């Protein structure tokens, strides 16, 4: 595959500044799915607006953890099977948060929002194509997490 190559150097500019970009694509996110933010309960307490994230230590090290899982797939974007038992791990963890099935629909968006902004002409149809192909390999495996 020849998209495999356009996710490594569209992975490029933004894993430099993994939370700066990281921030766009949670800020995206509440924005489109506000519902999200109840789901973090650090210190057993709910943040009240988006914005009182940013502020949190503990929400800022999980957009660090959430930037480090898409850098493992996209080092592994020619052979994801091998990420396959970590995914439906962390789908089951997910899952027990709170976040639903749906929900990973909205943090595709955004991500795709996140990547758009920071390539901005380097953002071709191709590289959304084979960004989208890849967001939802990664689903896939989380979603086995669940069950029926
Ligand atoms: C609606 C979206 C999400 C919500 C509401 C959410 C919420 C949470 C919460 C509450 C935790 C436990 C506390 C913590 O460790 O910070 C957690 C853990 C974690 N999340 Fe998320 N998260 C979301 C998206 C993601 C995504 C997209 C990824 C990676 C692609 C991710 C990766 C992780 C990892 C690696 C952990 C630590 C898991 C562990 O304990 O082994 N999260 N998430």
């Amino acid at each position: 595959r020849p998209e495999s190559e356009l996710i490594r150097q569209s992975w490029r500019v933004v894993s430099r500044s993994p939370l700066e970009h990281g921030t766009v694509l949670f800020a995206r996110l509440f924005a489109l799915e506000p519902s999200l933010l109840p789901l973090f309960q650090y210190n057993g307490r709910q943040f009240s607006s988006p914005e009182d994230s940013l502020s949190s230590p503990e929400f800022l090290d999980h957009i660090r953890k959430v930037m480090l899982v898409i850098d493992a797939a996209v080092t592994n974007v020619e052979d994801l099977s091998s990420l396959e038992e970590y995914l439906t791990s962390l789908g089951r963890k997910h899952r027990a948060v709170g976040v639903r099935l749906s929900s990973w629909s909205t943090v595709g968006e955004s991500l795709l929002y996140m990547l758009e902004k920071s390539l901005g002409p380097d953002f071709t149809p191709a590289t959304r194509t084979a960004w989208s192909r890849l967001y939802g390999a990664v689903v896939q495996a989380m979603s086995r997490g669940w069950d029926g």
